[PDB]
């Protein structure tokens, strides 16, 4: 019997995707030599199996390449040689994904998986299928898009403390629609820490911090005045700042417009993309616990703001109740939990 050569690609092929390695296998014989070179002649890194039956590329294959594969199989029954030339995907565009939270970070029970592309994604389903989420203990979750570039993944309920979460965004070589391909793969891993939920009740004007169910802090607060109220609902804690200049035009509002502003504040914890913060407000300490005076922020004392900075982490939860405002938008950026599970689970890939 003459040896048989079988490659993972065909000699005519074009649009060969680079999301997977190229391989060659021998039957009724072993692989004596396999080389693969690109256009100019540079050989691709590859390794042969110990039993000599299978060879495969070991480095990343490039977009817009013309590769030529040469293989020889030897067996008792004789020899066989093949030569194959193929062309890989040529993207009209590349997009790079960015993942949050950071690798190795410990976050609160409200932290969603966040994958943000630097380009609009024409084929949302293709992107979702390219993203592998591992959870331990395993929990059901689903993808939901906040906009054309950023997709979120979360369970039905807040994470259980101690849960490991692994995120592999494998979009290299993947057609993301309209000739858009992934620029590279990214992978992050994070862990869920203590359950921290802080509740702001407009009926008491108190911000109560509960850690695993126990009250550890009760902060008098001043929230949004009736003119610019604080929206009710569930807020996810984002970034924290020892100090930050608060610019209204960052959130749409022109600085010298009626409800515009530019002020420098201390100990600020962001809880919405729309610009709601927990922060130090020495000017309204008399009002805190009594009357709402803010532009929507949860004003607290300088001491309590620093405490919040020190003790609350990314992914922890702030819940606002009983204000004269509406409900925080589900697609705010930190308002994901306000979307009903039935709607989130359904997703919006189409
Ligand atoms: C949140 O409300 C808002 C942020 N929080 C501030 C506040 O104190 O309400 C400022 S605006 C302000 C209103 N009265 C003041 C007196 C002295 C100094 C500043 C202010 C600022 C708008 C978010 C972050 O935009």
């Amino acid at each position: 019997l003459v040896p048989k050569l079988t490659a993972s690609v065909t000699d005519g092929a074009v649009g060969v995707t680079v999301d997977a390695p190229v391989s060659v296998t021998a039957a009724d014989g072993v692989l004596a030599a396999v080389t693969m070179v690109n256009d100019n002649g540079r050989p691709v890194a590859g390794r042969l199996s110990p039993d000599g039956l299978r060879w495969s590329t070991t480095e990343q294959l490039g977009y817009n390449r013309r590769y030529t594969l040469n293989a020889t199989a030897l067996g008792l029954g004789g020899a066989a040689t093949r030569q194959l030339t193929f062309q890989t995907s040529s993207p009209a565009h590349l997009t790079m994904p960015y993942v949050m939270p950071g690798d190795g970070e410990v976050v609160g029970v409200g932290e969603p998986v966040a994958i943000r592309f630097d380009e609009n994604i024409a084929d949302r389903g293709a992107a979702e299928k390219a993203i592998k989420i591992t959870t331990n203990p395993p929990v059901e979750g689903a993808f939901y898009w906040l906009n054309n570039r950023e997709v979120r993944w979360r369970p039905e309920h807040f994470w259980k403390p101690g849960t490991a979460v692994d995120v592999a965004v494998n979009t290299y070589g993947v057609d993301l629609g309209e000739g858009m391909f992934g620029e590279d793969n990214v992978q992050t891993h994070f862990t869920i820490g203590d359950e921290v939920i802080a509740t702001a009740d407009d009926n008491t004007k108190i911000l109560t911090v509960r850690v695993n169910g126990e009250v550890v802090k009760s902060m008098p607060t001043s929230m949004g005045k009736d003119s610019t109220p604080t929206a009710n609902g569930i807020y996810i804690v984002g970034s924290r700042y020892k100090h930050i200049i608060m610019d209204s035009s960052t959130y749409g509002v022109p600085v010298n417009s009626p409800n515009g502003y530019r002020t420098d504040v201390d100990w600020a914890t962001q809880i919405s993309y729309s610009g709601v913060f927990v922060h130090s407000a020495p000017w309204s300490v008399g009002a805190q616990g009594h009357t709402n005076t803010s532009h929507g922020c949860l004003n607290v004392s300088p001491s309590n703001a620093q405490w919040f900075y020190d003790h609350v982490k990314r992914g922890d939860i702030v819940e606002v109740v009983n204000t004269v405002g509406g409900t925080l938008p589900g697609i705010d950026g930190l308002g994901d939990w306000n979307i009903p599970w039935d709607q989130w689970r359904a997703g919006n890939a189409k």
